[PDB]
């Protein structure tokens, strides 16, 4: 069964995150070094997760290094289980996350691109948007959205998420709601994102990315771009994780759908996030062969136990992953007196 890595973007973030999965030191460690990546601007996300508050959910510069900083423990962990992918996707500021899971970005360039990437956003002082995750085919929309509210993320063939003006938002789902449709709001703090809007953002953020990642590596043939459409996948520009590539993403419409496509039939999905956002739409989009698993659950008593649960989940799938990567060694050989194994060893006599 092929191995599938998904990392899910925003709306994720919720109080709390990952204060569980502290403990589990490959996790901690992991998150400790995002903070010397942003020590020099004097932030840090170890106290960012500590602090949580709605006002920091909110911020978009908080959110930004939040996520994508839990997500690459996340992938950390999962590598710490022996437990390399097969294929790669992500899903908006998910992006970050999967080209250093794909090899082309460093956990520094990482951390700090979301940081950016956040930051300008923020400065840009953008004009009061809202995004939406809606149940309409991608042609429903540009059929009967009102004007200034873009489709943004392609999800399933008939899920969709809307970008557009806050005002816009809210009277077009009293609107929406009164004719029973799939409507979830999403936590963008006020932030239309890949719509036309960003096109103001696109200049002034591109230029300071383009001093976080010189130089550029080559991304793998392993990693399905979401932001690029499969067209132009051997391009100059989805060639290298570059700055351009970022601010691109930024811009560009998410085509999940899209890249999910190319997903086999026997695979394995993991959302990695710290919330299964893409559980309803990965489960439908997708074969009912495929086991889809997710890493936290939100607002959950203790990751630590969830987290283990899936991991047990991803080896009842047929993956193989080995728990005792998460913690440290065991002193063999083991105590005398340790009990014997061979006697239940049980078979199909």
């Amino acid at each position: 069964r092929p191995v599938w890595f998904i990392c899910s973007g925003m709306g994720a973030q919720w109080q709390g995150m990952g204060l569980s999965l502290m403990r589990l030191d490959r996790f901690r460690d992991s998150i400790l070094r995002s903070d010397q990546a942003l020590k020099p601007l004097g932030l840090r996300v170890s106290d960012l997760l500590l602090s949580t508050d709605e006002a920091v959910l909110d911020d978009i510069v908080s959110s930004f290094v939040s996520l994508t900083s839990i997500q690459i423990a996340l992938i950390d962990l999962l590598t710490s289980l022996g437990l390399q992918p097969d294929g790669i996707i992500g899903h908006s500021l998910g992006e970050v996350a999967c080209g250093y899971a794909d090899g082309c970005l460093t956990q520094e360039e990482a951390v700090l691109s979301s940081y950016w990437r956040g930051y300008c956003i923020k400065e840009a002082n953008v004009l009061p948007g809202a995004m939406a995750a809606v149940g309409l085919s991608w042609e429903e929309c540009k059929q009967r959205c009102p004007p200034g509210i873009v489709p943004a993320c392609h999800n399933s063939k008939d899920t969709v998420t809307i970008s557009g003006p806050q005002a816009a938002m809210s009277e077009f789902l009293q609107q929406l709601k009164r004719e029973d449709v799939f409507v979830k709001e999403v936590r963008t703090g006020g932030i239309a994102f890949h719509s036309y809007f960003m096109e103001s953002i696109a200049p002034t953020l591109l230029r300071q990315l383009r001093k976080v990642i010189l130089d550029p590596k080559p991304r793998s043939k392993r990693w399905l771009s979401t932001s690029i459409p499969e067209a132009q996948w051997q391009g100059s520009l989805a060639r290298t994780f570059s700055a351009e590539y970022s601010v691109n993403n930024l811009v560009s419409p998410v085509l999940f759908q899209e890249a999910l496509q190319h997903v086999p039939a026997h695979a394995v999905v993991v959302e990695i996030a710290p919330h299964a956002l893409l559980q309803a739409v990965l489960k439908r989009s997708l074969e009912s062969s495929c086991t889809i698993i997710p890493l936290m659950k939100k607002d959950h008593r203790d990751n630590l136990e969830f987290f283990l649960s899936n991991v047990g989940r991803l080896h009842l799938a047929g993956v193989s992953v080995n728990p005792n990567g998460l913690f440290p060694p065991v002193e063999f050989p083991a105590p005398r007196g340790t009990p014997l194994i061979s006697p239940h060893i049980k078979w199909d006599h």
